[PDB]
């Protein structure tokens, strides 16, 4: 079925969790050590 997953895609709770996960992953990229690769 292509409506059960559509309901989750257009869900109010799911479209904001994916938005906050993008910012969390973006912040996780800016806390890396550029010098010490074996850190």
């Amino acid at each position: 079925i292509r409506v059960g997953c559509h309901k989750l895609i257009n869900h109010h709770i799911f479209t904001n969790l994916i938005l906050v996960f993008i910012m969390l992953s973006s912040a996780a990229l800016a806390a890396e050590d550029p010098i010490r690769s074996h850190s």
